[PDB]
């Protein structure tokens, strides 16, 4: 029961971290699109998504952490 | 150590927490640049909020869940 | 903290990641929609990287199914 607890926690933060690397890609192809305008918040939006892109590697590596902290 | 396992809930929690905030943040992204244009999109904006709907109760039990611990 | 408590919240987060999968999929519908109109270089290889994890995810997803049912 212990051990299969702690094997799920590590299964749904891998689905997190693979969840993040797809998040990732998302934000490429927006910023890439919105690249070719050349003619609108953009710059707000920007800070916001480095604002929770650290703090989403803060969390994931928080639970990295944590696996080890028993 | 079960007081890490609680406290490992927690963290999960948290980052499902801040990847809405980035899902959320990706959606307004694709309204604005969908806003410079002029099918799919009126259904598409259905099926964004009813899933947003459906990922904010989750996690409302899940967040109420986590105090229970 | 009854173990039960931790199963069943653990049901919830994985409920939780499936539905932001699914919000994720249809921003990737999104922007698929926009980028269809370039007729101008990454957005192959985009391709291949989306595909490649979100099969990635859906393992991790169907491996988590089956622990919450051991569990």
């Amino acid at each position: 029961m212990a051990s299969g607890i702690v094997q799920q926690q590590n299964n749904l933060l891998r689905a997190i971290e693979a969840q993040q690397h797809l998040l990732q890609l998302t934000v490429w192809g927006i910023k890439q699109l919105q690249a070719r305008i050349l003619s609108g918040g953009w710059e707000e939006w920007d800070k916001k998504i480095e604002e929770y892109t650290k703090k989403i590697e803060e969390l994931i590596k928080k639970s990295q952490n944590q696996q080890i902290d028993l």
